[PDB]
DNA sequence: CCGGAGCGTTCAGCGTTCGTTTATCTCCCCCTGGCACTGTCATCTCCGTCAGACCGTCGCA
DNA sequence: TGCGACGGTCTGACGCTCTACACAGTGCCAGGGGGAGATAAACGAACGCTGAACGCTCCGG
């Protein structure tokens, strides 16, 4: 388990694994149903069918196990020993393996140099070959073979003259005698032309037997290894007329012959000569002959393997043939290529055993090799054997592939016991760790733990009996259930989980109902919405899988989403609605009681329940001592004669009633919080109140803020009626303003002034404008009162542009294939659409529709992608002792006389680590290695600083993996990153997780194709490709002198870098857009045409530091159009990840290939160790590949085979011979051992526990 | 005042009879062998992926 | 050889479950070797049968 190694199976290891020879294809009698004998299926071979039985019948009894059975040979065992036994079939002509031959040519390897369409045509009994050659026998008798051949030429020359001289004596004797006779009188001439037809036939027959002469000795003359021969004709000639010299085969034997004698060292050395010097594609072909065939060299597998000659076979479970109800049989389609494989071979031997004709033999050879391919890839090359006639059988490879592979649907992911699935309900009444279980779910999961118990409590007497109770269901076992379930966590999950916090351990609790009841302060995390969302509910079983639940994954230590930092266990939908009503000021609201005192809030509360005091209403309310008083209230405390503080102290405040409740809501020691809460201030206190409280106490305030919530929004005036929501009273004046200038404007498109074009574009210029604008009358018309503006300015649920469409005119709606219609919709749904408006704006929804199901389905992929190759990075060193840093800004857009700090100081610095002290007047503001949060940034921008070196994980360098320090604190716990995080799989999902949520597509292309590049996900997953984009932004390779060349076939520029340097030539299209100057000064910095630039000569020209910024800042900027927060770590964590992969040139010195892919510190230790050794080190460049070429390339085989190409990498790690060490997270997630992050690692797996003497002493 | 016949238990003679095997006689099964006018090249997939690579191929320059 | 483009090749293409299912057109008989399965006999052992025999308490003239 420390290593798993792979290579070629030879035949001898295919023996050494086989139990015998599945010598006749039949699989079960068709009466007995029993297993046959030394056919498929076994009992002799692969293992007896029931427990301790044999084939005959005898030997029924268990004692004498581990015998074999005399009648029959079945050995007596248990029956699953037929899952791990396998047999084998011997073939009796080889055949070829259909993985290396017949695939990517990076991975057949041109071993032996053959075109693959030679190989085609001779393993598949179409052509022949030439295996063996007595070169130095055939030029030793050089001047025999050349005076033979002489002596026949000079034979058919001697004949040639006699036949000559016999012609023209029998032509002269018919023409003097047909000239004698005078049959005709012109009956010589037709004999004449008859014998002159004769003549020409044979000296027709005469030069063509001449030239098969010369073809034949030309042929032969030019003879050597690999040659092939299409015509059978000319080898049996050449086979007849010449004898033991050239040896020759047919089909895969052939191969075999040639592998058996395959100079291959030497092959490698003459390949590294043409390495040495030469020019072109050979460069290519024999660097990829020379990376193939040094597999070979190194390694010590033989390359007999890739042409075999035994076949072995599933064990017959695997390919299983199951009784089913009324007699029918389901068998899998590899004892049917089996069975093929087996009546080809037998026929096979057939043939060899009498004397058959070759055509028939290489037929049935052909044959014999097309089924053990079929067997091995059904549908590789030609049609698929399909059998039944509807779909092709599944091979071997079929199944260790895709979704329905071994590797994708059962090692990775895999069904549990233990786990139930209901719809869920939401409960105001849990706690932030409870959940409600319903009776029979519970009954069910624990049904184990209820027997023990029931057994320990003697409600029954032994195990069956409580087991016939439960299954009965008394009052009993409910009652000792609910005795149990207690202080044991379960694992609820949604099916989608696209974060970390998709699974949340909570405590399960008794409920009726047949519904999972949650906690509503959690359901948004899920994302979970009662519609009848069904969410799994797992049970952690051992007591370390529930003690990590308790610590690692209770729903009460989840408050900080791991994305950005940012709460997400408050929710929004109702609770905020609640405490905006509660804490809003009495604006539109008639305020009863303004302005008078109160001794405390319980006389508040007394008088708003009298009814003469509204809720929101400024009062002088005096409040008890320990309260703290509000930020701002602090130094403008009451008056003081003599020295007072009023820290603890009482005090009087002008705040309503509804403010002094929600600072009773928030615990004491909390300052008085005196403004509007809304959302995000909301979101802002549960924030401070998760950084600066434990865990325990910052549950019960969200409990709290919860229940109070739900209190007051049920009072809080909200509903929807349709006087709520109004329309403004002077949109209908607009919109008939609108039209009136419209109708003239259609009138005066009706005499042809203008086209229709430029109409189009003007009157959705226009209308824009209308619709704009009667957004703003519609803002300027509703008032605070009303409940969709308290539920839309709270932050609760909704956005303007919904209760714009609602209220105001739904404005302009898209037509199919993304452009605009120039009439858009100018009915509110408050007012109602007519009907073609409706059908117009059906065409944006549907389009809608579709748009998010194909983005969640990539959004998906691209999760995927990014799992595999950000994974197996994770935190394993306490801290570095490195001081390097990134120069992030800080400070950034100043105005005059002030200093101004970054935008997204809140994703880009924040939750990161100095790297050095920093110094303004030789005094330092903040110490290295603290984080960075609100106070401390806001210190230094005061202080005057204007950029910082923070300590990223671009620049760690460590021994192995990354450190704590150097990756900054996590943005789940709010703390300093724990040793063992796996920070890949969190960055990887928090990219992940809003792909659903970008929600983008390009609006419209302006009639234009080309000239927009791609936007939302698809620009996300271009970047991440390190693929070109659609738009491509040229960059100077050096400043100089920049000037254009309108060509008329194609557009050209050309800039002439200063200083000497070569001229650099960049071809342009004759596009609409391209921005530089003609003869003017240009650098390295700017683009030549405005659009994206290829990152790849970003990297080539500009450095690391300037293609990681490059990448981080296009997909922030990407991510930060739609609203959503990712910090920018997890995009360097996979940048990191992506230039980690070296391309070298000119290794002639440290003795590796030149020009492939180099990890980095391979290529680090190769210079160190070849600059110990003297010689020159070779040079290196970074090389930004895209996600999915780093996660093929991969040193552990087993993560690059259960991701996409799942032949070529099993191939290739068959080739080179690799074993891969365990280190990593999906190779060890297959084989169920521990993944070495978190609790896996070895620091933390390696503790003793023991209690102490006093401990001991006292009991 | 010990004798006797009757009664309880305990083993060896021969006399049949179960306990356990064997080859013989119907019945069915199963694999190989046999057909003697002539009748000498079928079969129908596969299209409104799909997106952009990735690649070697391959004829033109 | 460098060029494009033409071409084959190849891969996935978010997720469980309430739900969930099965599948079709062209010969024939006789002769002969095995093996299960019924028949009656047969080798071997013990299971009954013959009362007889060893030996006691026994009512007894
Ligand atoms: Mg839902
Ligand atoms: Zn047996
Ligand atoms: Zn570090």
């Amino acid at each position: 388990f420390d290593e798993l190694r792979i290579g070629l199976a030879t035949a001898d290891d295919i023996r050494q694994w086989s139990h015998g020879e599945v010598k006749k294809p039949e699989t079960i009698n068709y009466r007995t149903l029993k297993p046959e004998k030394d056919g498929l299926f076994c009992e002799k071979i692969f293992g007896p069918t029931r427990d301790w039985e044999c084939y005959c019948g005898k030997y029924k009894r268990v004692r004498f196990k581990g015998i074999i059975c005399e009648r029959c040979g079945v050995e007596v065992t248990r029956a699953k020993v037929r899952r791990e036994r396998m047999g084998h079939i011997e073939l009796a002509a080889p055949v070829t393996h259909i993985w290396y031959f017949k695939g990517v040519p990076s991975r057949l390897g041109y071993l032996l140099d053959l075109a693959p369409k030679d190989l085609e045509k001779v393993i598949y009994f179409a052509a022949y070959m030439i295996t063996f050659v007595d070169e130095e026998r055939r030029t030793r008798d050089l001047p025999s073979l050349e005076a033979h051949v002489s002596v026949e030429r000079q034979q058919i020359e001697q004949r040639r003259d006699s036949d000559l001289e016999a012609r023209a004596k029998k032509l002269e004797t018919d023409l003097a005698e047909l000239e004698a006779e005078g049959a005709k009188a012109d009956v010589r001439r037709k004999v004449r032309e008859g014998a002159e037809r004769e003549m020409k036939q044979l000296r027709d027959r005469a030069q063509r037997e001449i030239d098969r002469l010369d073809e034949v000795w030309n042929r032969f003359k030019n003879l050597k290894v690999q040659d092939l021969e299409g015509d059978e004709l000319l080898y049996r000639e050449l086979r007849d007329r010449f004898g033991t010299y050239f040896d020759g085969s047919m089909g895969a034997a052939a191969l075999q012959k040639r592998l058996e004698s395959f100079d291959l060292d030497e092959e490698a050395e003459r390949l590294r000569e043409i390495i040495r010097t030469g020019k072109g594609q050979k460069k290519t072909r024999a660097l990829k002959r020379l990376k193939v065939v040094s597999a070979f060299l190194q390694t010590s597998n033989s390359p007999k393997g890739m042409v075999l000659d035994c076949v072995p076979v599933i064990p017959p479970d695997l390919r299983p043939m199951v009784q089913l109800d009324g007699g029918r049989f389901a068998t899998s389609d590899l004892n049917d290529l089996y069975r093929r494989v087996i009546n080809r071979n037998n026929r096979l031997k057939r043939l060899l055993d009498l004397g058959a004709p070759e055509i028939i033999v290489n037929n049935e050879k052909r044959m014999l090799q097309e089924a053990v391919d079929a067997l091995f890839d059904n549908g590789r090359r030609g049609r698929p054997v399909t059998g039944p006639g509807n779909r092709p059988l599944k091979s071997l490879s079929d199944m260790l592939k895709g979704k329905q592979g071994r590797f994708r649907q059962n090692l990775l992911g895999k069904r549990v016991d233990y786990s139930a699935r209901s719809v869920i309900v939401v409960g105001p009444q849990l706690k932030l760790h409870q959940c409600g279980l319903p009776k029979a779910m519970a009954l069910e999961l624990f049904k184990p733990f209820v027997m023990k118990r029931l057994v320990d409590l003697n409600h029954a007497q032994n195990i069956k009996s409580a087991k016939r109770m439960v299954e009965r269901g008394r009052t009993v076992v409910y009652d000792v259930l609910e005795e149990v379930i207690a202080e044991h966590p379960v694992l609820l999950n949604r099916a989608p989980t696209l974060h970390r916090l998709g699974i949340q351990a909570f405590e399960p609790q008794l409920v009726e109902g047949k519904a999972i009841q949650i906690h509503p302060l959690v359901c948004t995390a899920f994302n979970a919405d009662f519609d009848g969302d069904q969410m799994a509910v797992h049970l952690p079983l051992s007591a370390e899988a529930q003690a990590e639940a308790r610590i690692l994954m209770l729903s009460s230590n989840n408050i900080l989403k791991p994305a950005d930092g940012r709460p997400v266990t408050m929710p929004t939908q109702d609770m905020v609605l609640g405490l905006f009503f509660l804490t809003t000021d009495s604006e539109g609201r008639s305020p009863k009681g303004e302005g008078r005192a109160f001794g405390s809030s319980a006389e508040a509360i007394m008088a708003f329940d009298a009814g003469d005091l509204t809720l929101q209403a400024k009062i002088d309310i005096r409040f008890p001592v320990g309260t703290i008083p509000p930020r701002g209230f602090e130094p403008p405390a009451r008056e003081e004669g003599e020295p007072e503080w009023q820290q603890g102290d009482t005090f009087t405040l002008k705040t309503t009633l509804g403010r002094a409740l929600f600072n009773e809501l928030l615990p004491e020691d909390y300052p008085f919080v005196d403004y509007e809460v809304g959302k995000k201030q909301l979101s802002e206190i549960v924030n401070d109140l998760a950084e600066r409280y434990p865990k325990v106490i910052v549950a019960a305030t969200l409990d709290n803020l919860k229940a109070a919530g739900f209190f007051w929004a049920t009072r809080s005036g909200v509903t929807v009626a349709i006087s709520d929501i109004v329309v403004p009273d002077a949109k209908k004046e607009i919109v008939k303003g609108y039209e009136g200038q419209d109708e003239k404007v259609q009138k005066q498109y009706e005499r042809g002034l203008i086209t229709k074009e430029e109409r189009t574009q003007e009157l959705i210029a226009i209308w824009t404008k209308a619709t704009n604008e009667v957004a703003e009358a519609m803002n300027d018309n509703f008032p605070k009162t009303n409940p969709v503006s308290m539920m839309v300015n709270s932050g609760a649920r909704g956005n303007m542009m919904q209760m714009r469409q609602i209220a105001g005119m739904r404005g302009l709606v898209s037509n199919a294939k993304n452009e605009t219609i120039p009439r858009p919709i100018k009915a509110s749904f408050r007012e109602g659409l007519s009907v073609l408006e409706y059908f117009i704006s059906t065409h944006g929804a549907r389009k809608g529709l579709a748009d998010t199901a194909l983005r969640t389905a990539d959004s998906g992929y691209l999760t995927r992608r990014l799992v595999d190759v950000s994974q197996d990075v994770i935190i394993r060193e306490e801290d570095c002792g490195t001081e390097r840093g990134l120069k992030l800004p800080i400070a950034t857009r100043d105005a005059d006389g002030t200093l101004r700090k970054a935008e997204d100081v809140e994703t880009s610095v924040y939750a990161r680590m100095l790297a050095e002290d920093v110094v303004i007047d030789g005094k330092v503001i903040a110490p290295a290695n603290v984080d960075l949060g609100d106070v401390l940034i806001d210190a230094l921008v005061a202080h005057g600083v204007e950029e910082v070196k923070t300590r990223s994980i671009l620049t760690c360098e460590s021994q192995v993996g990354t450190c704590a320090m150097c990756y900054g604190r996590s943005l789940a716990t709010g703390k300093l990153v724990d040793i063992g995080e796996a920070v890949g799989i969190i960055a990887a999902q928090s990219i992940g997780e809003p792909g659903t949520q970008l929600t983008m597509r390009t609006f419209h292309t302006g009639g234009v194709a080309g000239d927009d590049i791609t936007q939302g996900l698809p620009r996300v997953v271009e970047l991440f490709e390190a693929r070109t984009p659609k738009g491509v932004a040229p960059i100077s390779e050096a400043s100089g002198r920049v000037r254009i060349e309108e060509t008329e076939k194609t557009k050209k520029i050309v800039v002439t870098p200063d200083d000497g340097s070569d001229e650099t030539a960049f071809p342009i299209s004759k596009r609409a857009r391209l921005l530089v100057g003609e003869g003017d000064h240009v650098e390295v910095g700017q683009k030549l045409t405005v659009g994206a630039t290829n990152p790849h000569d970003v990297l080539r020209i500009l450095g690391q530091r300037a293609v990681q910024v490059h990448l981080v800042g296009e997909v922030q900027k990407v991510y930060n159009s739609q609203g959503v927060s990712i910090h920018d770590k997890h995009i360097e964590i996979i940048i990191r990840q992506m230039l980690r992969r070296v391309t070298i040139i000119e290794s002639g010195d440290a003795e590796l290939l030149p020009g492939e892919l180099v990890e980095r510190t391979k290529f680090e230790t190769e210079n160190r160790r070849v600059v110990q050794e003297g010689g020159h080190p070779a040079s290196g460049r970074p090389q930004l590949m895209g996600i999915t070429k780093a996660s093929l390339a991969t040193e552990s085989w087993l993560s690059a085979a259960s991701f996409q190409e799942t032949t070529r990498v099993l191939t290739d790690a068959a080739i080179n011979a690799k074993s891969d060490s365990l280190i990593g997270l999906k190779e060890n997630v297959i084989i169920g051992k521990l993944i070495p992050a978190g609790t896996g690692l070895s620091r933390y797996r390696n503790i003793r526990v023991e209690p102490t003497e006093e401990a001991k002493a006292a009991m």
